[PDB]
């Protein structure tokens, strides 16, 4: 075959060559030195993996058993309870401890504002994203919902000046309440002048300055002239454009031209959830871009990594801002392994051990400069999400994956930094222990909490029957779940010292919903949330001016707002909650999202992407959703809410239309009407019927399995 021996491993040729003439060239690490390093580090590693899944298994089994040695129906809280700490599932709270993480960038510790979560394997995307820092306002007004496309103001072929000049009026009222004025509107400002280090804005009447001079940030050009201004608030930067000859620019009083937003703060580059990679090749495209990104040198088709920006301050000197967001990786987590790198006896090694090394290798590269000054971390720290985690030992292991590691690439230890994902049970119940566990290297913790439905469901599946999908997201254990997450980390100092950031908002298309409804999560005291897009991250970005999130933190210090009891609260549904055809439109409902995410996924290995739901609404979703409503049918079809036909049925039924809205693609093969030779149809199908049967209800099992058979049934 295709591999490389190196002790007890072997590795395919891709990912060998790669790390030899690609990844390690640069970073001054032998590459004797680093493959042996990984040889040891599997070796050394591995059983302990092992173990952490062993204990999953086996608290699950104690818990679908309790559950079905049942009683008559409500649950005895306390007894529940009781049963979960007798066999360490729910473990004794730490004492109050504070966190100690040092070397982190001003963007993670101190900054509030948007996070932005992209596929690596899409490298166009991947570097819009980069580039999602800094975001036209005017572009994400006119060209989503935000405004209305009422009578007169609808979109069309050409410019709508007067759907141009609502997006213009809601700019100014937006600077009027971000960055006031002594006196008067910025709607009724004429022009801006710097006069002897202020900002001075003339009025019909007569001239005004800022309220707070202080917001008065820098400007480009001439300060007699200039051709934009920078102004500050909340820690987030704003940039009116000025250009009366642009097309805008000629239509408004003041001759502004755009107002730009500091948007995307950071951005999570993903291997995980939002990418299908199953084996060295898809791995290696992964690496690459993630390289590229460090470097400053990935370049897409149709292009490039934005440059800093540069300024003037007040006072009179040249300076820069970043014009990239900081970048953080999402390694996949514990469960997975991957046969880029096989052992002697043929078994795959850990995927989740193997990013650690090669993203923490790859990182190397944003630490020093690019050939321009260093691409990323200035304060030398290495970003790493790591998702999936059950529990404080599990996390203590990541920890000391992560100082492993840190020696065989030569870094100082806790260089890596960990962003906890909090979207398991097992690890909201103990989350004091878990950032505890993590205390030097946590640089937040966030509510991924769709993957945190599908784990609530898989847990209680023998429970009962669950509410329907869209009723999980008002479930009291996830509201309590929402703020405990919260509470746990500015009870840890996070404030000022790491992010508490909170979930994705997936409906891509339905941004004045978002602006109307996201503003809820700085509210909470979140420091930052989730955005699948620029554009969205654009306008989240203005949530962060209307929320003081640091004053609201300070508020929220030492509250205690939810009790292990809520927690603990399982989403069955009651006495006989659903009629006939409400049962059926949530079992369509979810076929034809497993079917529209599976069939992408399976086909052309694509993570994510928008699919059009059951009623056309736009959705940015990933693996986790397909967690949930494979675990909700499985859980439906288990306690006999619905039969074995009916289930066919709906697959039968939402496949054609889901060919429909694919008819576009031209990688796309048909499921209908031969079902049963479509390797996607098959793989849905597996995971509703096989569901209750996977590993804390996990999706990539059967899909890494499908997709590879796909792939080696397309070369025959
Ligand atoms: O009485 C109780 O409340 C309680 O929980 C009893 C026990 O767990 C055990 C008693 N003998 C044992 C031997 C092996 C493992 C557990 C036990
Ligand atoms: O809630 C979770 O468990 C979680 O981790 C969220 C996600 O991964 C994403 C949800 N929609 C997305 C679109 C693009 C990239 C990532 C995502
Ligand atoms: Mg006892
Ligand atoms: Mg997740
Ligand atoms: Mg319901
Ligand atoms: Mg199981």
């Amino acid at each position: 075959t295709d591999r490389v021996s190196v002790g007890n491993l072997r590795i395919a040729r891709v990912l060998y060559d790669f790390v030899n003439n690609e990844a390690l060239p640069g970073t001054d690490i032998d590459p004797d030195s680093f493959w042996a390093g990984v040889d040891k580090v599997v070796a050394d590693l591995t059983p302990q993996n092992q173990a952490l899944l062993n204990a999953r298994d086996e608290l699950q089994a104690q818990i679908d058993k309790w559950h079905r040695r049942r009683v008559i129906e409500p649950i005895d809280m306390d007894a529940y309870r009781q049963f979960l700490t007798e066999i360490g599932y729910l473990l004794p709270e730490p004492d109050d401890f504070t966190i100690t993480t040092s070397g982190v960038d001003a963007e993670i510790t101190t900054t509030a504002g948007p996070q932005l979560v992209v596929p690596v394997l899409n490298a166009r995307f991947a570097l819009n994203a980069a580039n999602a820092r800094w975001g036209s306002l005017y572009d994400a007004l006119y060209g989503t919902d935000v405004i209305p496309e009422t009578d007169g103001a609808e979109k069309g072929p050409t410019y709508n000046k007067v759907r141009g000049d609502k997006v213009i009026a809601y700019a100014r009222k937006f600077l009027d309440d971000s960055v006031p004025l002594s006196s008067g509107s910025f709607g009724d400002a004429t022009g801006f002048t710097v006069q002897d280090g202020q900002l001075v804005v003339a009025l019909p009447d007569k001239s005004t300055g800022l309220a707070n001079p202080g917001q008065f940030a820098g400007y480009t050009g001439a300060a007699e002239s200039p051709t934009s201004v920078l102004l500050i608030n909340h820690g987030l930067h704003i940039e009116i454009l000025i250009d009366p000859e642009s097309q805008v620019g000629t239509t408004d009083r003041a001759g502004v031209k755009d107002v730009i937003l500091e948007s995307a703060i950071t951005t999570i580059m993903d291997f995980e959830d939002s990418v299908a990679a199953v084996d060295a090749a898809d791995k290696v495209l992964g690496y690459r871009n993630w390289l590229g990104l460090n470097k400053g040198d990935l370049a897409a088709a149709v292009r490039v990594l934005n440059r800093d920006r540069n300024y003037t301050a007040p006072g009179g000197g040249q300076f820069t801002l970043p014009g990239r967001s900081l970048m953080f990786v999402r390694n996949v987590g514990h469960l997975m392994t991957n046969d880029a790198i096989v052992d002697t006896d043929g078994s795959e090694v850990f995927e989740g051990i193997m990013d650690a090394l090669f993203t923490g290798l790859i990182a190397i590269h944003g630490l020093k400069a690019s050939d321009g000054p260093l691409i990323n971390s200035r304060t030398g720290s290495i970003y790493i999400v790591k998702p999936k985690m059950h529990g404080p030992a599990e996390v203590a292991f990541t920890c000391e994956l992560f100082s492993r590691v840190e020696d065989v690439l030569g870094l100082p230890q806790n260089t890596m930094k960990i962003g906890i994902m909090d979207e398991e049970r097992r690890t909201t119940v103990n989350l004091k222990a878990c950032i505890k566990a993590a205390a030097d290297r946590v640089v937040f913790i966030n509510t991924g909490f769709l993957d945190r439905t599908g784990d609530e469901i898989h847990t209680s599946m023998e429970a009962g029957p669950m509410v329907r999908k869209g009723t999980m997201k008002s479930q009291p254990w996830i509201l309590a779940y929402e703020d405990h997450n919260v509470d746990a980390g500015l009870a840890a100092g996070f404030s000022g010292r790491a992010q508490v950031g909170k979930g994705m908002w997936t409906m891509t298309e339905l941004m004045a919903d978002m602006v109307e409804t996201k503003i809820a999560q700085p509210r909470a005291g979140a420091s930052t949330a989730w955005v699948p897009s620029p554009t969205a991250a654009t306008l989240h970005a203005l949530h962060y001016h209307q929320v003081d999130v640091a004053a609201v933190q300070q508020g929220l210090a030492g509250k205690r707002r939810a009790t292990i009891e809520q927690l603990l609260t399982i989403p069955l549904a009651k006495e006989l909650a659903w009629a006939p055809d409400e049962i059926r439109e949530e079992v369509d409902n979810n076929c034809q999202s497993i079917l529209g995410y599976v069939v992408r996924w399976v086909d052309q290995g694509v993570g994510a992407s928008k699919v059009p739901d059951i009623h056309d609404v736009a959705l940015m979703e990933d693996r986790a959703t397909l967690r949930i409503s494979s675990q909700l049918l499985a859980n439906w079809l288990r306690h006999g809410v619905i039969t074995s036909a009916d289930v066919r049925a709906s697959l039968e039924r939402m496949a054609p239309l889901v060919d429909r809205q694919n008819a576009g693609d031209v990688a796309y093969r048909p499921m209908a009407p031969n079902f049963d030779d479509s390797i996607a149809f098959l793989a849905a199908q597996e995971l509703i019927l096989s569901g209750a049967q996977q590993p804390n209800g996990y999706t990539e099992p059967i899909l890494h399995r499908r997709r590879r058979e796909f792939k080696a049934r397309a070369a025959e």
